[PDB]
């Protein structure tokens, strides 16, 4: 899971 | 899962 | 996971 | 997991 | 993990 | 893992 | 690890 | 480990 | 480990 | 370890 | 604190 | 604190 | 402390 | 302290 | 201390 | 002190 | 003291 | 002292 | 005292 | 004294 901002 | 903002 | 910002 | 910024 | 700024 | 700035 | 900058 | 700057 | 600048 | 500068 | 996101 | 999302 | 993501 | 990301 | 990333 | 990154 | 990476 | 890098 | 590297 | 690297 990448999260952005 | 990837969450943005 | 990768996290940008 | 690489975090960009 | 590399980390870029 | 490196580190950039 | 090698750390640039 | 090498650094840079 | 070799340090530049 | 050898340094640079 | 107040948060927006 | 308030949030706004 | 207030935070803007 | 704010933080804005 | 303020934080903009 | 501020930080920005 | 600031510091900006 | 300020730091920039 | 201030450092930029 | 300032150092600039
Ligand atoms: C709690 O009872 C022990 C525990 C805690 C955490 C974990 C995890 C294993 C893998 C995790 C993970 C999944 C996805 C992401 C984002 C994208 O890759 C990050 C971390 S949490 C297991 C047991
Ligand atoms: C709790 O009883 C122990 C526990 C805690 C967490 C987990 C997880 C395994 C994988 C997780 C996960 C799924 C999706 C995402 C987002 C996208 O990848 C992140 C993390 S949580 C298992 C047991
Ligand atoms: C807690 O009960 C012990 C514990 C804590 C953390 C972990 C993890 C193993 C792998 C993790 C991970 C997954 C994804 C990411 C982002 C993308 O790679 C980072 C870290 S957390 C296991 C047991
Ligand atoms: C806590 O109960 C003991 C503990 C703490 C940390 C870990 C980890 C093993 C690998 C980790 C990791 C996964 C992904 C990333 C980003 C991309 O590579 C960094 C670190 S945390 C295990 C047990
Ligand atoms: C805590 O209970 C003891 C502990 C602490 C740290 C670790 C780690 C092993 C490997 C780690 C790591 C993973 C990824 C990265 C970024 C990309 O390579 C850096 C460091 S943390 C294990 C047990
Ligand atoms: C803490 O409980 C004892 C401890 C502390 C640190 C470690 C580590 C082993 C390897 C580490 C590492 C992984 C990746 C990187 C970046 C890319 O190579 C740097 C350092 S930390 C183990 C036990
Ligand atoms: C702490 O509990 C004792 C301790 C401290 C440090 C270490 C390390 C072994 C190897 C390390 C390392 C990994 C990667 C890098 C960057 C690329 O090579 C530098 C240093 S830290 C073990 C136990
Ligand atoms: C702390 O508990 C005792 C201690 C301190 C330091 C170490 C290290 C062994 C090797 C290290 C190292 C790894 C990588 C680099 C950069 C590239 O080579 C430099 C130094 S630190 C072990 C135990
Ligand atoms: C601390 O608890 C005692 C201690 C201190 C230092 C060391 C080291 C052994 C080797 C080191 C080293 C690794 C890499 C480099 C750069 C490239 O070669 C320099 C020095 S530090 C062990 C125990
Ligand atoms: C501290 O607890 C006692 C101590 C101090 C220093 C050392 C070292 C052994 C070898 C060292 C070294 C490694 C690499 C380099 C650069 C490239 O060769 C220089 C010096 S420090 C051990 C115990
Ligand atoms: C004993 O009372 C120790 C203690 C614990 C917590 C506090 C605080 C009260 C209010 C705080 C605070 C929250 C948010 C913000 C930013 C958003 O409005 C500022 C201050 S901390 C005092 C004493
Ligand atoms: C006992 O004192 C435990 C404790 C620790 C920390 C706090 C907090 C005080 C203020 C906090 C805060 C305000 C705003 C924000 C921005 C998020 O939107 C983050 C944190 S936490 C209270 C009690
Ligand atoms: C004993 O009473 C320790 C203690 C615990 C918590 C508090 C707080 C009361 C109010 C707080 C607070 C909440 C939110 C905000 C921002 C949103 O309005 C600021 C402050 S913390 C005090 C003492
Ligand atoms: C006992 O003191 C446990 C405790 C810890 C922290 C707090 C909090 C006080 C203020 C908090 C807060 C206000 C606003 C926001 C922004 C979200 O919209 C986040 C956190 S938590 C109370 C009791
Ligand atoms: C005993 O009371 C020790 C103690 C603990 C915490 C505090 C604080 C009260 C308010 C604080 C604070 C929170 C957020 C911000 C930025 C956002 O508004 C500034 C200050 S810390 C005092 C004493
Ligand atoms: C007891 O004193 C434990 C404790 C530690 C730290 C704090 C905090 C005071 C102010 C905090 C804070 C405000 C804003 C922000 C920016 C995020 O949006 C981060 C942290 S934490 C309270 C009690
Ligand atoms: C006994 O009270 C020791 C103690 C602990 C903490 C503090 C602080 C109160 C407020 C602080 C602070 C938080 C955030 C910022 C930047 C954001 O507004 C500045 C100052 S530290 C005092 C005494
Ligand atoms: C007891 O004193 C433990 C303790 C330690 C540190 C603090 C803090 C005071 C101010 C903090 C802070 C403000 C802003 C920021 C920028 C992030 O958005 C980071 C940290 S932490 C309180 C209590
Ligand atoms: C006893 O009280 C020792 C003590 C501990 C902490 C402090 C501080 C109070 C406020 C501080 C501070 C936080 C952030 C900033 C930059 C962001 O606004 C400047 C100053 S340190 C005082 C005494
Ligand atoms: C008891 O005094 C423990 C302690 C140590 C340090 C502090 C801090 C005071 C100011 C801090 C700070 C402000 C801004 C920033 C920039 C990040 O956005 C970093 C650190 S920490 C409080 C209590
Ligand atoms: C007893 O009180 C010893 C003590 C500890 C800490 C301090 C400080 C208070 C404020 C400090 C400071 C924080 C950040 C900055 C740059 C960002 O604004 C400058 C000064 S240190 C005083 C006495
Ligand atoms: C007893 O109080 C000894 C003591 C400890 C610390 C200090 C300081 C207060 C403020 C300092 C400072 C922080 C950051 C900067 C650059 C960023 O603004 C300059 C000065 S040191 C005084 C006395
Ligand atoms: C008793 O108080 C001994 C003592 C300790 C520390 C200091 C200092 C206060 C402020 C200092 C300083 C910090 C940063 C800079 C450059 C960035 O602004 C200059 C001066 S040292 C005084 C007395
Ligand atoms: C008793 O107080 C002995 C003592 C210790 C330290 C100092 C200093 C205060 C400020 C200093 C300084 C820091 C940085 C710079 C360059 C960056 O601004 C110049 C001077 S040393 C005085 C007395
Ligand atoms: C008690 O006096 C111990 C002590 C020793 C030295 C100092 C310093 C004063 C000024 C320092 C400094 C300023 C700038 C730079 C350039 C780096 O960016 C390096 C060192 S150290 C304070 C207290
Ligand atoms: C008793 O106070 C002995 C003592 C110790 C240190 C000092 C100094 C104060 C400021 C100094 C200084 C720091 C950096 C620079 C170059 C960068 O600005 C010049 C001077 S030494 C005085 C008396
Ligand atoms: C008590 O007096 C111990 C002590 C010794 C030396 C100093 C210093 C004063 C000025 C220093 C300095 C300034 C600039 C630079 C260039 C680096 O960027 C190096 C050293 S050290 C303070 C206290």
């Amino acid at each position: 899971g990448a999260v952005e901002v």
